[PDB]
């Protein structure tokens, strides 16, 4: 048009876009700074950083960008370019990122009054500590500081502005719990002057859904899949090729969960110690089922059966469980019925060995079962929130 | 030329790339707007992102580029790079990208009247909600929205053109259902004027021909192998040496399905808990086999025959399922009948054991098949669009 | 020197970089395009993209950039960077890549007439269609279309010249069967002028080497392993153990080989189905010799031998395959020679059963081998230029 | 404002970016450098690089930038952006970079005096060699290498300051010990003029709880685990049912070891031999066991029990254990007696050789544990700083 | 300073940067090349690329940047930035990269005589052609060519020096043998002048210390394993059990070996055939073994030992291998006599037949040990630098 033509004529003239747009050069100029978060991208537990989806908001006075509306009745604001008028340096410190700013500078929107807003979105990647002593139950809290980067508490003050969740697309995989701010002063021993800052703090919670479904579940259905073995009668002969198999069919289910559990050195995750406990109880039980066979395949004429294996397995474990011419004719034949005798007494001694295997098993099968459930539901009700987030979780 | 030389040198004399192209600064610049798409690159569901290839395409009129043909008659077109005329900032706002344009600002053509059209190409990567509750058969709508960054309705206002789907060139797994418009307007309480907006809804649909035939039939094979187990005699010493390899076997057969299967927590895919069925029935299929060769290789002196068991497994259950000196000599002799009388009567309660064995074999038999049948054809019949998916893409 | 600063000080002189150097503004600008390919980069099949090295090649006039080179003698030929002199605006239609244009513009080289050469090298991302019925003898047919953007052809009209495939570098794993060229024109019903394009199709067969040796001959030999089941005999107690243990040695090479096949969803891949028989025949295997072990398992007084069983399985295909006091004493003595004679009519019976069960075994034996050799012959001899591809890949 | 508008445009007035800012342009300039670790990202020994958070620090002093502070009483600081004032050129020498710079230029803030400071921060990667001879217990020493580019020690002479570790967000993979600086001066026999750089030494040291846990405990359990083939009586028919499945079980734990391990062939690392002792000792106790059921399974008419064999095995060996008408009828029934005397005598000897299998058993047990304890412990306690580590780490 | 500022602003006048900085324009610019070779990054067999780190070195002489030292008693040197004085346009022709520069140019460096030094460093991405048919044992040559590209031979003639090797970080899996270079000149018949262009072939051998202790032992381990099959005697039942278990044991192998063996399909690796004939053997052993059994488990009565049978494997191969009323109680007791001596000539028959099968055993050990013996030297000792290989990187 006519008039906004002349308008940015004479609104760029004599203009500096490195002064500071004040009119006293001795008093602050406020700047009011929000956030407003958009989605939760990545959290990433290797090099510790956050990836998320944020537009920042600023907005503050300009003294050289006022006009009458009067003079000019068609135009109320005005837009200008990046590097054409003054604007705040205010970016994040932690700014883990390969080019450290990520913010796409956008236009500059002035009223008729010189009040500027300015507000770029962007992606960013900050850095945050992560604990993941409770892997699948886990809370985090990180944080994101802005602050300007080379003006002072007398030139240029931060002020702090509620954050906007409207519109969050939720994760799907991160629960989000919240995020507050605060601003903060440090002085330093050099200036008495404030250098002030405004910072953000995400506190987010871990969804465990996925993981009491994909891993938990297939591994109490072998840990429970072995002691089978114990039901299994010793006269078939397969009770290592079911015990050994157990133990084969889950160490090639660790090759799905490796995929899974992180790989920091600092602590022990839960999950680790679980699948640690499942590990050996898993392969402590082919153990037991070798002392069994060994009492089941005793030879007859080898042993003694001490008396102590008779009255522990036999008398009082056994009682818990409640289980409970004509003279060369006739000299041929007395051989023959002696030798059936000798088989007899033999089979009667074998008897009483495969009686007492058969006590070891039971016994043996008593105490592994407990053991389990002790294990598996301690280990997992030692997380705190737990009923927290069984609660919010599956029900 | 002599003529398209001046032409240059007159059009670009006392222009502001920085004003609205209008003649009176009160009335809007009419902007017409249309999009072209050229396919479809990615959907990930773990970012929750659509990458797509598109063409916007935006026409309008300018006031200061007005030429006559007579009086240079060689030129009717004119050509204009970025930064040189004047460009609506009609930008995406979802973009969830680096960058944040994507845009490759190209050439603007402008005609001997004003004309202006402006299309620039480029890869979109937009961000919308993906609901996986149905893995295979999915369907799943995104939208794109596009509007002015700085402008109002007094000002820009945005008009609506039909897309235009002429080569789409066709994914190949997800199935393109259609591509409406929308144009809105959205007052707010400090100004009484439009912001109008354009949205873009593309609907699309997931294709289940590989999913059925390299994940379901393989293991339809594998589920119906372990039945195989209630037909097999227990006088071969393989009974558990072929339930423990199909399970161990099929262990193996979740590390290729892992790489599929989606790992969000907010709810629970079919596939998922088709997996999870087939895996408890394969397991639940092994304990069984254990309660058979108990009753199969019982001592002959240990057991009494409960008369229950005797009613229920031999009588009503095997009926449905229609399954039916001299003194010397003669003492020694008639002392090995007596023992060859003794084996027979073991030996026949032996025999009466396995029946109950075998009788117990084939009622297991008739149930899980019935089992497994009723959980495949319910759980993937249970999904919408079952049937629209099949005859789309089988047939 | 001092002779081409003077010239190249006046060359630039009231010169415009956006107007089309023509003497008339009336008559076209002949534009002479050609194309020289490198090597082939990739082919991906998910994207549906090809990126490939390639060198444009572009040529023209221009008028303003004449000089005499008797005033000049020093100086024959000149250089101009980018941005300075006007270049033709010919650019890629497909150009699935991010940022569109993947040129690198270098220097323009002029001559002392104004012929003007310049010529890009750059890697070309484009898109084109990839069919996958036949994956192992795979043709592919992939357009390069180049034109201009914003010129019509009564301004800048294309010409072709032949490709240039000297120093091709072979991929290895493409077979480059050609590229040919072609210049097309587009008529529009608004303007009447046409709007000329070049296209190159790149035409490319796959090799078939590693595919025939890594996943093919692997296959043949655990696919042909099972078949010995067949000629084990079942006195030995591993039957199941050699049939079920060949499935998951093979279930775990198909860990290897979905890595290789394609995840596209329009089609069924040769190689696919190949796999699938395979998997059907190796499945099949293991239900067959359950039933032969019921037959050699068969108790000897629990059935009746049908006579169906007895003329099919003993008389027909068995000869196709061509198989082939003193009372008390004597009493005692009786019984003791009675039972010998009841256990012989046994073993008569369980042995007439077990010649069934090896005539089951042999017939079983013929058949499958057909099964697998007509399937593995016919499902690769379907597929065209099989014969070519054997001939110009193995041999 | 007013005043600082002012100073501004006098004090870029004849301003020369190019020059050195000095008064006399034959004495050095000092410009003093330190460093500032914010974190350790990664350690790569593929490409041999290190990816660290980095933010440098420079001061030096301008001549031409100096204000009298009564005549502005309102300003005391100014700021230049990247391209208007003098800054040195000291970059990284080893920036194995793509852009070689990553240091993302900020801007220049001046005091009234002229001393000026600048600090941009950027991640670098630097190329240092990394030894890997001791794998999970390992110290790594880098450098990184700074001076100016092309200045002279009498033009810009670099100073030290030492580095700062406060916020250093410990990484949880490499425990840093320390990082100290050192300066240096390289003449060359041209100028007779020294050329200063400073180098900071980053030393190191891994974390060894994941590995500790993860890795070794696992292949302890499956080790100590085939041990048991020696305490299971070779009666049951699984022996190499057992010794064979733990060996594939651990075939199948060097697929998750395979991820972990370095492929630098320059040496061999502690936990690759440690792993292929494992492998030897496992696949060596398989071949003891065919030579142990080759004196259990010997013909009673096909052996003589060699001598030395009967002394060996039988007496020293197994004392360090502490193991220890009428007519035809009398023919008949001597010639069944006889029958009855020659099985009793086979038996026997089967009986002999089977002792003297369990002699070997009972062996061979005896040694392979103080094989595997005396290389378990000898492997690991070899390396270096091991008690260091451990105490460290674990406790 | 005040004399270097004026220095300054006198050289850049009337100073054209597109000018070659000669003294009469019809004499050759003569431009010294060099380059220095700090690390070889990586070798890529996919894209056939090389990616090294260079430092290029140029120098030249200008005419126009001289001046009189004694006027300017301050300055020796000037430093100009990147488009401000003329450069020359030497590039690398391969350049298979997406950018075709990565150069980075740094400041030009220019002495009191105008004598100019330029010397950018970069990352380089050549591309050249990789020969794997020798995998572990390899040598290559790649080439990088650099030269001038819009310069003839009579305006700018390039000049060769030395390499430099100072420097060099050893890589850990390549060998460096060494980088020799050589100037060469093309001539075309439409002009007469020659194009100089120089060349340096990096020459480069593998190092096959990691293969040879990860992939080779590991499967000389398992194909010495399967051979144990035939010491174990047939009585126990597991002979498949063990011969099935080392090929199942053996395929999981593949999955590791799978991701290290290159995918191109112009010739077949000697890694791939040594796998093949591993592979081969292991499967053909399994065959011999079911051939073994069929002689042991041979019925009684069913076959008749042919003469050719009796002949083969019991006199001449058992040689080489040094193997070698009272009427019917007597009636009664004469069946039960007769019945014990049909079944001891029963016996008798299936020990012949035991011992043929033991013959066939060791016959088929004597030679399947050969077999793998001569494969394995043969197939490792065909390569050539096989002892070149072994001396350098081994001992
Ligand atoms: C401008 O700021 C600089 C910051 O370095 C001041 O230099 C330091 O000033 C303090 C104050 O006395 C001294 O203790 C330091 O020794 C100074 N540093 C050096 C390297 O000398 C400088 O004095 C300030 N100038 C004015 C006029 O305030
Ligand atoms: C400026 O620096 C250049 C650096 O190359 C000097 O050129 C070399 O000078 C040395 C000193 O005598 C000679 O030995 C070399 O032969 C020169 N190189 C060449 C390629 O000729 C140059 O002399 C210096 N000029 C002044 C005035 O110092
Ligand atoms: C600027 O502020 C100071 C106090 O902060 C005041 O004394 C001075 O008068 C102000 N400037 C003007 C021009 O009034």
């Amino acid at each position: 048009g006519e008039f906004q033509r002349k308008l940015y004529k004479e609104l760029v003239k004599n203009y500096n876009p490195l002064e500071r747009p004040v009119a006293n050069d001795s008093q602050p100029l406020t700047v009011y700074f929000s956030l407003s978060l958009l989605q939760i991208m990545d959290v990433d537990e290797k090099n510790q950083v956050l990836t998320t989806n944020i537009w920042l908001q600023m907005s503050w006075t300009d003294h050289y960008l006022q006009w009458n509306v009067s003079e000019y009745p068609g135009v109320k604001t005005v837009r200008f370019p990046d590097g054409q008028i003054w604007k705040p340096d205010i970016l994040l410190y932690n700014s883990a990122d390969e080019r450290f700013d990520a913010t796409f500078h956008t236009n500059v929107l002035v009223n008729s009054s010189g009040h500027c807003q300015y507000l770029p979105p962007g992606i960013f990647k900050s850095s945050c500590y992560i604990d993941v002593r409770w892997f699948p139950f886990d809370v985090q809290h990180c944080k994101l500081k802005f602050g300007s980067w080379s003006y002072g508490g007398w030139s240029l003050d931060l002020q702090m502005q509620e954050a906007d969740i409207s519109g969050y697309i939720p994760n799907g995989e991160w629960d989000l719990v919240g995020i507050p701010g605060k601003r903060s002063e440090r002085f330093y021993e050099c200036c008495k002057e404030p250098y002030p800052d405004v910072t953000f703090t995400v506190t987010m919670r871990r969804r465990t859904l996925y993981y009491g479904l994909n891993l938990l579940i297939p591994c109490v259905l072998i840990s429970a899949l072995a002691l089978l073995v114990f039901l299994l009668p010793a006269d078939s002969g397969e009770k290592i090729s079911l015990g050994i198999t157990v133990l084969l069919s889950l160490t090639v289910f660790m090759l799905l969960v490796a995929e899974i559990m992180p790989a920091t050195s600092d602590s022990v995750p839960l999950i680790a110690q679980y699948f640690a406990s499942t590990m050996i109880i898993v392969g402590l039980s082919v153990v037991v089922t070798v002392i069994v066979l060994q009492y089941h395949h005793h030879d007859p004429d080898g042993g003694k059966m001490p008396k102590w294996t008779r009255v522990i397995l036999l008398n009082w474990c056994a009682w818990f469980l409640r289980m409970k011419d004509l003279a060369k004719i006739l000299e041929e034949v007395r051989y023959i019925a002696n030798r059936f005798r000798c088989q007899d007494e033999s089979e009667a001694v074998c008897s009483e060995w495969k009686f007492a295997a058969c006590v070891v098993d039971r016994l043996c099968l008593m105490a592994f079962s407990v053991f389990t459930i002790i294990c598996t539901i301690g280990i997992l009700m030692s997380a705190p929130n737990f009923v927290e987030a069984v609660s919010k979780d599956f029900a």
